[PDB]
């Protein structure tokens, strides 16, 4: 937006990166909070502060905010102001409102939120490894929250040691790098056995019903086949995001 | 009207079912009451609240309105305002104000109202099993009131054991269709021994003075013949719809 660019440019002359992200946390936050001041604080601001846990680029279902027609009427009026855009039927937030104001101001509800960010995903456990995930939230945003809560859920709920979530993520998303972005920045104290085992998994992961279990059989060195057994019991690079009508291709000299 | 339609569409666009009947409990109930603010609670609103005991869309007799001529002029001026249309002398109620206006707001006058709603039919009892039911109200309301009060009065005045209701309702409605709607859900208050007998007679009911006696004679395991003996002491589906004549007809392909 023009005002953010103008204020950032003016701040830079009096650093291109310090004033770009660090400074102006007390000038821009002033005007955006002045705009915020229109809302009734008791009911609205608290619900807004509940929303800090979401990824900066994220869409929000109604049940999650309900945990954290009253809720839908409330979000309706907050949208009516200019603070929460609803679409048919996830809901998202303006970033200019998202990553600046509530980023600065927050209580320790994060834990009460984040355990709820474990409470409902734990309920989303099915007989098989087919849980009713949400396409954008349960597939993507779950990694942040599961890393936020604790370690042991990392070796179970992200199903990296499992196999089904791979199929779910791949088939529902079209696509792969967006998983790697969650495969690398998600390696915490998950012990030597997994630190390294999931790294061996990740080395193979970019290299590509019965097909998935058969290919898991090859990685016998990893426990992937170990649970592929229970599942059956119960081209280096390829682009498909462009579907059809393509002619020619070529590659950067500088390997870029 | 183009007020409830407009507000319901607004609420739905801002769930087609929650906003249909469940939501708007604060915005369809304010307006449905704000319009009624021109009245007084001493005489009008009190009896109007008492009238909530009646079905969502049905009638009200003069005498039963009396026990729950002053009432007559009261409902006359209420008709004048806009509360209770008076017709020749059955009287019916608007469904909007009976249903969405007074359902949420109700004081515990139901006990006296329903005990009176039992007392009047008990007074409306004869030596034989011919009670002085009014044409429409009593036939369509004694079942509800009996289910409201207790099971033995249902056992008596439903006349599942007696045979006279089977004649009176069928020959005063033309049909037994609504008699089946009485029998099917009104099972709760009795005893399961009576309930299985009512199940058997309910199964017998859609299949079909002295003729009724002969029909009841065939059913020997039920008390209907047992009472039919005192009454005399003291086929397949048939519609009969258009009163002039009928030319052609057919059944839907999907049995629908």
């Amino acid at each position: 937006n023009p005002r953010r660019l103008s204020i950032i440019a003016e701040s830079i002359r009096d650093a291109t990166w310090d004033n770009w992200k660090h400074v102006n946390c007390d000038k821009l936050t002033t005007i955006i909070e002045s705009s915020l001041n229109v809302l009734e604080p008791a009911e609205y601001r608290k619900m807004f502060d509940r929303l800090s846990v979401f990824p900066p680029s994220a869409h929000i279902p109604t049940i999650l905010l309900s945990l954290i027609s009253d809720v839908m009427v409330v979000v309706n009026k907050l949208h009516k102001y200019s603070l929460v855009e609803k679409q048919p039927s996830t809901i998202s937030i303006p970033s200019i409102y998202l990553e600046l104001k509530v980023k600065l101001e927050n209580e320790y509800a994060l834990h009460r939120s984040i355990v709820d960010h474990y409470n409902i995903p734990k309920t989303f456990d099915s007989d098989d490894l087919i849980p009713p995930y949400l396409d954008q939230y349960f597939y993507s945003h779950i990694g942040h929250h599961l890393k936020n809560i604790e370690h042991p859920e990392r070796m179970t709920l992200f199903r990296m040691v499992f196999l089904d979530f791979r199929f779910l993520e791949q088939k529902i998303r079209h696509n792969t790098l967006q998983q790697l972005k969650f495969y690398k920045p998600y390696i915490c104290d998950n012990d030597p056995k997994y630190e390294r085992l999931v790294n061996a998994i990740l080395d193979f992961l970019p290299k590509i019903y019965t097909d998935l279990l058969r290919i898991a059989l090859m990685a016998e060195d990893e426990a992937i086949f170990e649970e592929a057994h229970k599942q059956v019991q119960r081209d280096n690079e390829g682009r498909h995001a462009v579907y059809l009508h393509n002619d020619f291709c070529l590659i950067a000299l500088a390997s870029g």
